[PDB]
């Protein structure tokens, strides 16, 4: 087999990069470890920045989104018996965010690709990357017992945090920045109407809580829990009682509960690797970095990396300007660090940290009061939340 | 599930550690990604140090070895139209090495374990290690769709170069030392009698060649080839002609050729990670380090790591001396660096390096002439080849 751009991983980053490339005439093959079903079983993200919305429209996969996505003009932070709303539309200069599930985005891309006829090998086991610094790198994998080889010009590692790509770069070539938080998020997907028309982030003495949604009849709730918790110890019943305890009385009494469709614990972490490339291999999305879900930036940073790599591969192929690829990491890291800073900030002011002295608790409370009461303060949250501009 | 020591990987390191532990009364569970067959298909090693031979006898798996293993008292280096023999037995003070295939060693251990009834889960997918710095770490994996959890006291990462263990330690906690060589080894297993009763390492202008064996009717040959070669480009016919071209005329004319049972290319590399542990996780064998096969140290260093970890776990469990585990990395690295140095030395004097000036070629030749003609020189090769003493 031979192609122009080999893509490792069929999550949103890979499918999105593959769809854009295909549309521009650049051949690409996607290699996924799992089955289409397993990829589709992941709930994950729900909030999309305008940049991603526009990127999906450019990739030609925005129909269902334009119809089912919910445009949100504000969010709400609850703390100290208060409920403060941030008017995103007004404070950011007209921008908004779109609520549309990652599963849906993934499904839409899978369908578009199926129709296009571009190559996709699911259940590609034992993927190994070779000759990364050569002019002709290649990928080897096993498909039903037989080992195949795939020759290509460039490789895009879109295999997530545990992918083979990042591990295929000499350890001494990368500098890792990581921070692990002492808690996780217990999420619950239910087929019930959301308690609010906008999201509610809540700082509460018992810990953090978040009220989200997927549609007008499908909700997604989370509560901060210790890393020692097991999902089997949390019955639907127990989850509902705890969520209620962490929300304002008026919000709690309007909550329509119900049996969960999904329940899982996601630990929180910040992770950036520098640089994001090695020879003919370029890392994108979770393969290169992780952000706590608090600021809703994961999927959104994957989109900016992908938009960047796509636009650089277009110049290389279409205009013979391959030197531009050297710039991939610099351009991307600028946006990544700012989104990492915001997600870190959000996480620190909304969560309950263990072993926090009196002074720190007061400063945490004051951070909220100040930022949520100052016009200049609200703007810093809004412009970061809607998403900082993509660099050209 | 719950056990005392969870072991990731059923290659020789894992099976050996598991066998010794079981014998001493310490419960252990082995988790292997592949099937017993795939593990058994790997040819690999053929030369064993006395330390490993004694370790197998202690593990109670030495019968077949004592019967089928071939004790070798010397090896031979051919260069510049000369054939110099190193009397290992004499120069090292009585020590020798044993020729017995890794496949055989693996088979013997698999059988011993099967009989013992100790737990072994093959095809354990998605292995993930958790709470490494806690008092109660655990392992999660999938067995036929269902995700199981395994609680344990300690975890021994014996999953080889591409295992999950080394990747589960925070990147910032490890310092990697690596060197990749510009060539690989094309190996060929044949059902023919070996050209010699002892091994012949050959430095030749066309490149390196090695004449080895598995028994009196089974041989294993290798020739150095560029990293750009594909095994499908090397027919048996082509391999035999090239091997012949790289050996002394008298050795070449006594060669019994024949169809290959196996053919594969192994790239060469040196790799050491420091330290070799993190909390309740200890790395052993290829999970922690790689050596070029030139000095025959890979499997042999796995044995010393395992012997060390085993003896430390015995004090921890039997004598309640768990503080001793802190010493694992220090003890092991001392032996590892010396074996890395020897394997590096062997590789540099026997191989053909690209872009070598006149001076370097002459020094390479002089290294051989000196070391192979000096009694003190031969001793340095012999004592290192038979294997340096295990530290207590
Ligand atoms: C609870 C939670 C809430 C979140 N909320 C938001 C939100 O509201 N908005 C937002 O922007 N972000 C959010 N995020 C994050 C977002 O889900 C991820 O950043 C995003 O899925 C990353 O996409 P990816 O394509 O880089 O990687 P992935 O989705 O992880 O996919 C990588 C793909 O590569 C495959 N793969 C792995 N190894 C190999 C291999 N060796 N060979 C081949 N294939 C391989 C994997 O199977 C996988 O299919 C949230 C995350 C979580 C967990
Ligand atoms: C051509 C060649 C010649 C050699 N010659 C010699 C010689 O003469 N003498 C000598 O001492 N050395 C020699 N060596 C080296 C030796 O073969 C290795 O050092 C040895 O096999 C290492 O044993 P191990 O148990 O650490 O790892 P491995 O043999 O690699 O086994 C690791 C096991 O872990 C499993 N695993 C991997 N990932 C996971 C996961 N995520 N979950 C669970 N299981 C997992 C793997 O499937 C594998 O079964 C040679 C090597 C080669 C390649």
């Amino acid at each position: 087999m031979k192609t122009q751009v080999a893509i490792i991983g069929a999550g949103p980053s890979g499918l999105l990069l593959g769809q854009l490339l295909h549309k521009a005439g650049i051949d690409n093959v996607i290699l996924e470890r799992q089955t289409p079903d397993e990829v589709l079983g992941r709930i994950r993200a729900g909030v999309l920045e305008q940049g991603m919305v526009d990127l999906l429209r450019e990739a030609g996969v925005d129909r269902r989104m334009a119809r089912d996505g919910l445009v949100h003009e504000g969010v709400e932070i609850a703390f100290a018996g208060q409920r403060r709303r941030i008017d995103l539309k007004r404070l950011s200069g007209g921008k908004t965010v779109t609520v549309y599930g990652q599963t849906e985005v993934t499904r839409d891309l899978m369908e578009a690709r199926e129709a296009s006829g571009a190559t996709t090998v699911y259940q590609a086991a034992e993927v190994r990357l070779h000759d990364l610094q050569g002019e002709r790198p290649y990928v080897t994998f096993e498909r039903d017992g037989e080992r195949l080889r795939l020759d290509c010009d460039y490789i895009a590692g879109c295999d997530g945090f545990h992918g083979i790509s990042r591990q295929s770069i000499p350890a001494e070539r990368l500098k890792v920045f990581e921070r692990v938080y002492p808690f996780g998020w217990l999420g619950l997907l239910a087929d019930t109407p959301p308690v609010s028309h906008e999201l509610i982030y809540a700082n509460h003495p018992r810990g953090f809580a978040l009220c989200s949604q997927r549609s007008a009849t499908r909700s997604r709730y989370y509560v901060q829990v210790p890393l020692t918790e097991k999902v089997e110890d949390w019955s639907d019943e127990r989850f509902w009682t705890e969520l209620k305890a962490r929300l304002p009385a008026e919000v709690a009494e309007k909550l329509v509960t119900g049996p969960s469709l999904e329940k899982s614990i996601a630990p929180l972490r910040s992770f950036v690797v520098e640089p994001m490339q090695h020879g003919r291999l370029f890392l994108a999305g979770d393969a290169a970095h992780i952000v706590p879900p608090t600021g809703a930036k994961g999927l959104n940073l994957a989109a900016s990396d992908v938009s960047t790599l796509y636009r650089l591969l277009l110049k290389a192929y279409r205009e013979g300007r391959g030197e531009l690829l050297e710039r991939y990491s610099a351009i991307c890291l600028r946006r990544i660090w700012k989104a990492e800073r915001f997600s870190w900030w959000m996480t620190s002011v909304l969560h309950r940290f263990p072993d926090t002295d009196a002074f720190s608790q007061r400063i945490q409370q004051t951070e909220l009061e100040y930022y949520l009461g100052s016009e200049a303060g609200l703007a810093t949250i809004a412009e970061n939340y809607v998403g900082l501009p993509y660099e050209e």
